[PDB]
C-alpha cells in the first residue's frame, strides 16, 4: 500500500581472484545482472581505497531540484565548500524529520521521497553536486601528481580505480581521439537527503559504473535493457512533454517517477540501497534513477565493452530514427581501431572486426542506392577533422563520418546517405557523395583486424 519496494538486484560479492580483472569479472555476471538492468558489486574485504580530503577547500557550485513527480527536469549539463555543503545536507535532514540523521530507517526516507515527490502541495527544494573532476574539486581516487603514501600508489593502477577505466585495454570508447570529456571522464556526485537523478539511460547505451566513496546509502532503481522500449512507452503516456523534439544535447528532459507506476505497467524494476564502499555496474540500455538518503560523495563513469559494439551500432540507428544528436562518431571509432589493429588486444580486434563488416556491407548498399539517385561526382573527405556540428546530417542530427552528401548551393550543409532527399531542391547530379574511405580502402583495414585476432 502506498509504496511498495522493487525486489532487491543482484549482489555480488567476488573473490580477490574474481574481482582482479573488472572486464572479467562484468563479463562473467552479464547473464544474470543483464536481466535486471543493475546490479551491486562489494569488493573483498581487504580492497579499501585511501579517502582523505580538506572538506574546507574542495568547493563546488549547488545545483538546485525541485522534487516533483513527472515534471519535466533537464538533464545535467557540463558556491559551497563540501564542509558547509554538509552542514546544509544534515542540518535539512535532521529538521525534516526531527531525528539525528542516522537514526532514519532507510526504508522511511524512501517510503517519504514518494510521498513527498506525489503531492502537489509540498514544495521541497535540495541542492547537489556534480560534475567531472577539476583542480576545485578532484577525483575521489589517487591520482599520479603531491607525494602519495604507499597505500594511495596501491591504488593508482586498480581496474576498479574509476579514473583508470577508459584508459584500459579490453575497454573501447579509450580508443576514441575525440575528446568526449563529459562522456569518457568520471563524474562526482555531492549528494544530500533526497537529491535525485530522473530516469534515463546513458549516451551511446554504454555500460556505467558508480562507486559511493563514503557516507549515507544511496537508493537505486533499475530496468533491464531489453524492457527499455516498455518504459518508454509508459512514460509518453503519462509524460509526453519529455518526448517534444530539442535543438540539442543540452536540452533532455527528464524525470522523476514512482516504480510502482513501471510495476504496475508490467516493466520489471529492482532495487538496491548501495552504501559507502559499494559498486553499481548499469548494462546496456538500462533505465535507472533514485536518490540519496543522505549527505555522501560518489563517482561514476562510461565505459563500453567488446559486448557493447553491436548495441552502440543499434543506438546510433535508433538515434537517426529520433533525430538525436550523438555524442561522438560510432563508425569513427570503429576504423580508428581498425587503423590500430596492431595494437588491439586479440578479442578486441576480433569483435571489431565482426561489427565493421556490418559497416562495410551497410555502408556499400547505402552507397549504390545514392548512386541510382544520381549523385554520380565524389571526393574523398577528413570528416574526422571537422567540428561535430560542421558535420551533422541537417535532417537526423547524425554525425557523419563514412559518408555524406554536399551540395555548392547549401555550402557546408550536409547530409547523411538515408537522408540524400533532404539537403536541397536541386538536383542530384549537383550533388556530391563525400566519403572517408573507398571500399578498397576499407577491405584491408579489415583483414588487419583480422590478422591480430588469427
Ligand atoms: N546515473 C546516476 C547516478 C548519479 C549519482 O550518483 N548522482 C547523480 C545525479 C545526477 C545524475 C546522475 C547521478
Ligand atoms: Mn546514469
Ligand atoms: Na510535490
Ligand atoms: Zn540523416
Ligand atoms: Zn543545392
Amino acid at each position: 500500500s502506498m509504496f511498495l519496494p522493487p525486489p532487491e538486484c543482484p549482489v555480488f560479492e567476488p573473490s580477490w581472484e574474481e574481482f582482479a580483472d573488472p572486464f572479467a569479472f562484468i563479463h562473467k555476471i552479464r547473464p544474470i545482472a543483464e536481466q535486471t538492468g543493475i546490479c551491486k558489486v562489494r569488493p573483498p574485504p581487504d580492497w579499501q581505497p585511501p579517502f582523505a580530503c580538506d572538506v574546507d577547500k574542495l568547493h563546488f557550485t549547488p545545483r538546485i531540484q525541485r522534487l516533483n513527480e513527472l515534471e519535466a527536469q533537464t538533464r545535467v549539463k557540463l558556491d559551497y565548500t563540501l564542509r558547509t555543503f554538509g552542514e546544509m545536507a544534515d542540518a535539512f535532514k535532521s529538521d525534516y524529520f526531527n531525528m539525528p540523521v542516522h537514526m532514519v530507517p532507510t526504508e522511511l526516507v524512501e517510503k517519504e521521497f514518494w510521498r513527498l515527490v506525489s503531492t502537489i502541495e509540498e514544495d521541497v527544494t535540495v541542492e547537489y553536486g556534480a560534475d567531472i573532476a577539476s583542480k576545485e574539486f578532484g577525483s575521489g581516487f589517487p591520482v599520479r601528481d603531491i607525494k602519495l603514501s604507499p597505500e594511495e600508489e596501491e591504488y593508482l593502477d586498480s581496474g576498479w580505480n574509476l579514473n583508470n577505466m577508459p584508459v584500459m585495454e579490453q575497454s573501447v570508447l579509450a580508443h576514441i581521439t575525440a575528446d568526449i570529456c563529459g562522456m569518457k571522464l568520471p563524474w562526482l556526485y555531492v549528494g544530500m537527503c533526497f537529491s535525485s537523478f530522473c530516469w534515463h539511460i546513458e549516451d551511446h547505451w554504454s555500460y556505467s559504473i558508480n562507486y559511493l566513496h563514503w557516507g549515507e546509502p544511496k537508493t537505486w532503481y533499475g530496468v533491464p535493457g531489453y524492457a527499455a522500449e516498455q518504459l518508454e512507452n509508459v512514460m509518453k503516456k503519462l509524460a509526453p512533454e519529455l518526448f517534444v523534439s530539442q535543438p540539442d544535447l543540452l536540452h533532455q528532459l527528464v524525470t522523476i517517477m514512482n516504480p510502482n507506476t513501471l510495476m504496475t505497467h508490467e516493466v520489471p524494476v529492482y532495487r538496491t540501497n548501495q552504501c559507502a564502499g559499494e559498486f553499481v555496474i548499469t548494462f546496456p540500455r538500462a533505465y535507472h534513477s533514485g536518490f540519496n538518503q543522505g549527505f555522501n560523495f560518489a563517482e561514476a563513469v562510461n565505459f563500453c565493452t567488446v559486448d557493447w559494439l553491436p548495441l552502440g551500432r543499434q543506438c546510433v540507428e535508433h538515434y537517426r530514427l529520433l533525430h538525436r544528436y550523438c555524442v561522438f562518431s560510432h563508425d569513427e571509432m570503429i576504423c580508428k581501431m581498425a587503423s590500430k589493429a596492431d595494437v588491439l588486444d586479440v578479442v578486441v580486434a576480433s569483435t571489431v572486426q565482426k561489427d565493421m563488416a556490418i559497416m562495410i556491407e551497410d555502408e556499400k548498399a547505402l552507397r549504390e542506392t545514392v548512386r541510382k539517385l544520381g549523385v554520380i561526382d565524389s571526393e574523398r573527405m577528413d570528416f574526422e577533422l571537422l567540428p561535430d556540428d560542421e558535420r551533422q546530417c541537417v535532417k537526423c542530427k547524425t554525425t557523419c563520418f563514412m559518408s555524406a552528401i554536399s551540395c555548392s548551393c547549401k555550402p557546408g550543409l550536409l547530409v547523411c546517405l538515408h537522408h540524400v532527399k533532404e539537403l536541397c531542391s536541386c538536383p542530384p547530379y549537383k550533388y556530391k557523395l563525400r566519403y572517408r574511405y573507398t571500399l578498397d580502402d576499407l577491405y584491408p583495414m579489415m583483414n588487419a583486424l583480422k590478422l591480430r585476432a588469427e
